[PDB]
């Protein structure tokens, strides 16, 4: 059992939405340290990891740790009602359901039935930090000419390109012109990924959100987004 409170119901709903474009169900592990969730999309191309430390909650009381499985569509239908300044209360007793209360100009309580559903070294050579807007725009442009997008990172430079038989799309950003917030590379690094997957990954991101990307030659890419600084949503995407 536990009682967890988050200030900013709307922001919490947005996080859940952004973390679940690719999945239908997830097992949330609730412990004394925080809430965690790990899942693979249906195609087995992306790994999703969410970590929400007790530090981002206004009240965090866990009597006994638990792992609650839920249908995300059902959960999102409820969280969708939350307003910007609403308080979100998550409670679990002995009964097999999650009690969700949204408290704002009015207090509304809902119940979400619980379900079961069952649950390599990565030597990255490049790290780049960019605004969600960059990725959102890059993916849309790439999709005009290909189903895959190529990432290239060199000292102080980040390039995203896509091409077909005769068409091409290329976006070159630099630290100097501030298209990147930061960039660190050990050696020139190149890899390509499926546009469909990247689209679902950054769709829920805000234009001004900070995104950290790490990858390597012909390797998977790790994308991270932080919530309230301490929380983190991480995606690991297989290369194409």
């Amino acid at each position: 059992p536990f009682e967890i409170v988050f200030e900013g119901a709307k922001e919490f709903a947005q996080l859940i939405d952004t973390a679940s474009k690719l999945i239908d169900e997830a097992a949330f592990k609730v412990t004394e340290d925080g809430i965690s969730m790990r899942a693979m999309d249906p195609s087995r191309v992306v790994l999703i990891d969410l970590n929400l430390p007790s530090s981002i909650f206004s009240k965090y009381e866990v009597v006994e740790p638990e792992t609650i499985g839920v249908n995300l569509d059902h959960l999102k239908k409820i969280l969708k009602r939350g307003k910007a300044k609403d308080t979100l209360i998550l409670k679990k007793g002995e009964e097999n359901f999650l009690e969700i209360t949204i408290q704002g100009t009015a207090t509304r309580t809902f119940r979400v039935p619980l379900i079961d559903v069952e649950e390599p070294e990565l030597p990255f050579t490049a790290k780049v930090v960019v605004l969600g807007e960059v990725l959102k725009a890059a993916v849309k442009a790439a999709s005009l000419v290909s189903d895959s997008i190529k990432f290239i990172a060199r000292e102080n430079e980040f390039i995203m390109k896509a091409e077909g038989e005769t068409q091409e799309v290329e976006i070159k950003l630099t630290l100097e012109d501030e298209g990147l917030l930061d960039i660190e590379v050990q050696e020139e690094t190149k890899s390509a990924y499926g546009v469909s997957y990247l689209s679902d990954m950054v769709k829920g991101l805000g234009k001004a959100d900070e995104v950290t990307i790490k990858f390597g030659n012909e390797m998977p890419m790790q994308m991270e987004y932080y919530i309230r600084d301490e929380g983190r949503l991480t995606f690991l995407l297989a290369p194409r």
